[PDB]
């Protein structure tokens, strides 16, 4: 007999795989700097 | 005779290329502050 | 009749899902120290 009419095309793929991680973030600023440091010691007394 | 039957579907496509790179990271936070400073000089003496 | 001929190959898929967000970036480095502290008074004058 007469062959078959040709098959429909084949599915559609998959979905790729997940895409990669971010790269990681920018380093932090630096902090702020620290207080003043106490004030110092009193001179000599003076000679009488 | 009669016609045969219709053919296969076709094979399955190609799987889709990987996903997107994921966004980059935050920025990190600040670091602590610094330390303080020395305590101040002594004073200078007192006169007689 | 005989069965016809397969279908082609099928059509790809799609990209797939993103990737996911990068860690984030270090804390930053600790902050400076702050200045030395005031200096101290001066002596006072000696008695009589």
């Amino acid at each position: 007999g007469p062959p078959g009419p040709k098959g429909d095309p084949g599915p559609k793929g998959d979905p790729g795989p997940p895409g990669a991680r971010g790269q990681a973030g920018v380093l932090g600023f630096p902090g702020p700097p620290g207080p003043p440091g106490p004030k110092g010691d009193k001179g000599d007394p003076g000679g009488y």
